[PDB]
This record gives C-alpha cells, structure tokens and sequence, in this order.
C-alpha cells in the first residue's frame, strides 16, 4: 500500500486523515510518495541528562531532562516547517553534536556505521526528507537526509 513504515492516522484535533512514518517519526498530511548503498544527513541533536555522554561545545554539563530536551526538538521542528527558520542555521546555534560546526552534515555513510535508531530513519527518509524526533543512546536528533 504505502511506503516502508507508513500508516494511515486521523487528526485528534480536525479529524482529517494524516500520514506517519513509525521509523523516522515523520508526519504529513499528504499521502507518502513510493535502498541505496550509502545516503547522506545531516542532525540536530538535542542531548539531556542520560545521554551516554552528558556534555558538548554547548554546555560542559548538560542537565536537562530528556521530556525538556524532546520540547526542544519539538519547537525546532516547528520553526523548519514553518518556514520561520532553517535546519541548517538551527543545527549551527543549537546542536550539541560537534558536527554544529558543519550545520549538521554528518557526510555520507553505510548501513552499520551509525547507532540503530539514527541508521534506521536515515534510511528510510526520502532525499531531502526531515525526520521527527529520532531517539538514540546520544539524544534526541532531527534528521535531514541531503543524499
Ligand atoms: C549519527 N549518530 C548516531 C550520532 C550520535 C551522536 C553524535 C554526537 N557525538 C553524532 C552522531
């Protein structure tokens, strides 16, 4: 029918039918569109108190929770798809990834390179898609497949 990992949902505020993504957390309104050696992405990475490494360029201590951290995604992801703001500058001010410093491009990899969680919606992403919250044992990412 649809797509790897897409299943149909109604919107609990208008009613109207929607699409989501169980392995990149996407959502969209429209119906889905539809695997290479290799993809590139780029991430936003928002990391809390029980990422495996509670640190970054950012914050020598990072002490948010992880339901803070997952806000954090929330609203960024907001201001992407509003147009208000893009991934690009975002991951520069505010990824606690070091890759920040490359607006997010992680560069081109294969699959057993990455963690599962991040490997799996990279994946499956569409070039030039953008994920939902991915969660790994890092943080919390939002995802942008480029390649
Ligand atoms: C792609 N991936 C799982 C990933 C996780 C954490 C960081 C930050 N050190 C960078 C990349």
């Amino acid at each position: 029918k649809l797509p790897p990992g897409w299943e149909k949902a109604m919107s609990r505020s208008s009613g109207r039918v929607y699409y989501f993504n169980h392995i990149t957390n996407a959502s969209q309104w429209e119906r889905p569109s539809g695997e290479p050696a290799r993809v590139r992405c780029s991430h936003l990475l928002v990391k809390h108190s029980q990422s495996r490494r509670p640190s970054s360029w950012r914050q020598e201590k990072i002490t948010r929770t992880k339901e803070e951290a997952l806000e954090l995604i929330n609203g960024y992801i907001q201001k992407i798809k509003s147009g208000e703001e893009d991934f690009e500058s975002l991951a520069s001010q505010f990824s606690d990834c070091s890759s920040a410093k490359a607006r997010g491009d992680l560069g081109a990899f294969s699959r057993g390179q990455m963690q599962k969680p991040f490997e799996d919606a990279s994946f499956a992403l569409r070039t030039g898609e953008m994920s939902g919250p991915v969660f790994t044992d890092s943080g919390i990412h939002i995802i942008l497949r480029t390649e």
